[PDB]
RNA sequence: AAAAAAAAAAAAAAAAAAAAAAAAAAAAAAAAAAAAAAAAAUUUUUUUUUUUUUUUUUUUUUUUUUUUUUUUUUUUUUUUU
C-alpha cells in the first residue's frame, strides 16, 4: 500500500486501479502520482479532510469538478501536470480560494475563456506548459492580486499584444 | 485513420562508473651468467746491472837455491924473459 510515514502518503508504483481510502486519514500530505487513477472522484476524498497538499500528478483526468475544490478548502499545492484537461472552466475554480500552487505541464489546453482565476488570490505561481496556447491572455478583467513566477513555456504563441497582457 | 496521460515489457545505437582477468611496453629489488678490465697473496722463469765465497790461466814484483858467460882486484905455489 501506500507510505504514510508522518502525513507523507507518498504511493509510489503499486498498480493501485482505483483511489485507496485507509485508515490513517488524519495526513496533510498525499501523493497520487505514478498511480492509475480513472478520474479524480468529487465525493471520495470526504474520508481525507486534512490534505493541505496533494502530489495527484501525471495521472489520468479528464476534467475536474468544481466539489473538489469544497470537500478540501485547506488546499495549498495542486499539483496535476501531465493531464488529459481537454477543456477547463472557471467553475471548478471557484471553490479554490486558498490555492497556492497549481502545476499544469502537459494538459493541451489550447484555449482558454472568461477568468478562469477569479477565486484564486493567494495562488503564487502559474504552471502553464506546453498545453499548445496560441495567446497568452488569461482573461478580461484585473485578477492574480499575489502571484510571482507565470510559467508559458512549450506553447505556440504567435505575438504578445497589449490588450492580452492588460490583465494584470 | 490519428494524437496523447498512468501500468508493463522491451530490442538497437551513443556514452560512461566499477569488478574478474589477459597479453605488451616501461620501472625498480633479488638469484645467476659470458666477458674486455682492476687490484693482492703465494709460487716461480728469462734478461740487464752489480756483491760475496771457491778453483784455476796470463802478466808483473819480492826472496832463497842451483848454474852458464863479459869483467875482474888476490894469488899461497911452479918453471921464467
Ligand atoms: C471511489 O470510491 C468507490 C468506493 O470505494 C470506488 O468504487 C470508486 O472506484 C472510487 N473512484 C475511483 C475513480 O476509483
Amino acid at each position: 500500500q501506500c507510505t504514510v510515514r508522518y502525513n507523507v502518503a507518498d504511493c509510489s508504483h503499486l498498480k493501485l486501479t482505483h483511489i485507496p481510502d485507509d485508515l490513517p486519514s488524519n495526513i496533510t500530505v498525499l501523493n497520487l502520482t505514478h498511480n492509475q487513477l480513472r478520474r479524480l472522484p468529487p465525493t471520495n476524498f470526504t474520508r481525507y479532510s486534512q490534505l493541505a497538499i496533494l502530489d495527484a500528478g501525471f495521472n489520468s483526468i479528464s476534467k475536474l469538478e468544481p466539489e473538489l475544490c469544497q470537500i478540501l478548502p485547506l488546499l495549498k499545492v495542486l499539483n496535476l501536470q501531465h493531464n488529459e484537461l481537454s477543456q477547463i472552466s472557471d467553475q471548478t475554480f471557484v471553490f479554490c480560494t486558498n490555492l497556492t500552487e497549481l502545476d499544469l505541464m502537459s494538459n493541451s489546453i489550447h484555449k482558454i475563456k472568461s477568468n478562469p482565476f477569479k477565486n484564486q488570490k493567494n495562488l503564487i505561481k502559474l504552471d502553464l506548459s506546453h498545453n499548445g496556447l496560441s495567446s497568452t491572455k488569461l482573461g478580461t478583467g484585473v485578477q492574480l492580486e499575489n502571484l510571482q513566477e507565470l510559467l508559458l513555456a512549450k506553447n505556440k504563441i504567435l505575438a504578445l499584444r497589449s490588450e492580452e497582457l492588460e490583465f494584470l
